[PDB]
C-alpha cells in the first residue's frame, strides 16, 4: 500500500483533472448517453474538475511547503470552494438517489413532468443552496473562534487551519454533510428495495434486457455514493470526536482522511467503466 499510495498522490491532479473532463466530453459526443441522469452526472464532474483544479494544487504547496503561501484572503477563499464541492456533490448524490426512485414508482408522472431543461433548473438550484450554507457563513466569519490560539492563527497569513467554533463545527457538518447523507442512504435503501421486487420469471428478453440495462446502470449509482461515503464519512466523523475533546485525534490523521476525501473525485471516472458506452466512448476521445 505504501507504494500504490505513493504513486497515487503525483498523479491525482491529472487523474482528476483529466479523468473527469474525460467524462464530460464522452457525454457531450454520444447523445445515447444524453439522458437525465447523465446531466447529474455532469454535475457531480463539475465539482470534482473544481476540485483538482483548484483545491488539490493549493492543498498541495500547504502540505508539502507545510504553510500556506498565497495570503489570508485566499485562504479563506480556498477553504470556501473546499466546502461548496463537497456540499454539492453529496446533495446532488441526493438528487439522483430520489430522481431514480421517483422513475421507478411514477414512470408516467416522470416522463410528462421531468424534462431535460428542468432537470438544468435543479442543477443551477443545488449549486444555490450549497453557496448559500457554505459560501456565505464563511464570509460572515461565522466559523471563527475566540480561542487565544485561535485568534493566532488569524493574524498569521502563513497558517490556513480551519480553526471553527464548536457551534459551526457541528451545524456545519450537519446540514452539508450528515442531512443529505441521511436522506440518500435512506432514499437509496428506498430504490434498491424497489428494483428487487421488479426482477422479483413470466417474460421474455423484452422485459429482461429493458431490466437488464436498468439495473446494471443503476448499481453503477449505488457505487458512486457508497464510494463517496467511504471516503468522506471517516473525516466527518473524527471532525466531530474533535469538538468532545480536541487533543483525543492526531492532526496528522486530521489531514489524512482529507486527502482520503479527495480521492473521491478521481475515483468516479473510473466507476463509470463498468459501461461499455463510456468505456468504448473513452477510446474513442483516446486516439485508439
Ligand atoms: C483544509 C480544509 C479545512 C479546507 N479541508 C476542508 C474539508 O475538505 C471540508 O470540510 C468541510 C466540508 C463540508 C462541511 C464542513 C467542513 C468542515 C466543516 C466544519 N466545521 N463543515
Ligand atoms: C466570492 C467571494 C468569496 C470570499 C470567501 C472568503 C470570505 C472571507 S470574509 C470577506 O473577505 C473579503 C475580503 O477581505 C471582504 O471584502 C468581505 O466583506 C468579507 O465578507
Ligand atoms: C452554517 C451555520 C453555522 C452556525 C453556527 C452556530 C451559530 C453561531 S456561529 C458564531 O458564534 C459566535 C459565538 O457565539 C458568535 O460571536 C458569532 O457572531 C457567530 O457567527
Amino acid at each position: 500500500w505504501e507504494a500504490g499510495m505513493s504513486l497515487l498522490m503525483a498523479l491525482v491532479v491529472l487523474l482528476i483533472v483529466a479523468g473527469n473532463v474525460l467524462v464530460i466530453a464522452a457525454i457531450g459526443s454520444t447523445q445515447r448517453l444524453q439522458t437525465l441522469t447523465n446531466l447529474f452526472i455532469t454535475s457531480l464532474a463539475c465539482a470534482d474538475l473544481v476540485v483538482g483544479l483548484l483545491v488539490v494544487p493549493f492543498g498541495a504547496t500547504l502540505v508539502v511547503r507545510g504553510t500556506w503561501l498565497w495570503g489570508s484572503f485566499l485562504c479563506e477563499l480556498w477553504t470556501s470552494l473546499d466546502v461548496l464541492c463537497v456540499t454539492a456533490s453529496i446533495e446532488t448524490l441526493c438528487v439522483i438517489a430520489i430522481d431514480r426512485y421517483l422513475a421507478i414508482t411514477s414512470p408516467f408522472r416522470y416522463q410528462s413532468l421531468m424534462t431535460r431543461a428542468r432537470a438544468k433548473v435543479i442543477i443551477c438550484t443545488v449549486w444555490a443552496i450549497s453557496a448559500l450554507v457554505s459560501f456565505l457563513p464563511i464570509m460572515m466569519h461565522w466559523w471563527r473562534d475566540e480561542d487565544p490560539q485561535a485568534l493566532k492563527c488569524y493574524q498569521d497569513p502563513g497558517c490556513c487551519d480551519f480553526v471553527t467554533n464548536r457551534a459551526y463545527a457541528i451545524a456545519s457538518s450537519i446540514i452539508s454533510f450528515y442531512i443529505p447523507l441521511l436522506i440518500m442512504i435512506f432514499v437509496a435503501l428506498r430504490v434498491y428495495r424497489e428494483a428487487k421486487e421488479q426482477i422479483r420469471d413470466r417474460a421474455s428478453k423484452r422485459k429482461r434486457v429493458m431490466l437488464m440495462r436498468e439495473h446494471k446502470a443503476l448499481k453503477t449509482l449505488g457505487i458512486i455514493m457508497g464510494v463517496f461515503t467511504l471516503c468522506w464519512l471517516p473525516f466527518f466523523l473524527v471532525n466531530i470526536v474533535n469538538v468532545f475533546n480536541r487533543d483525543l485525534v492526531p492532526d496528522w490523521l486530521f489531514v489524512a482522511f482529507n486527502w482520503l476525501g479527495y480521492a473521491n473525485s478521481a475515483m468516479n471516472p473510473i466507476i463509470y467503466c463498468r459501461s461499455p458506452d463510456f468505456r468504448k466512448a473513452f477510446k474513442r476521445l483516446l486516439a485508439f
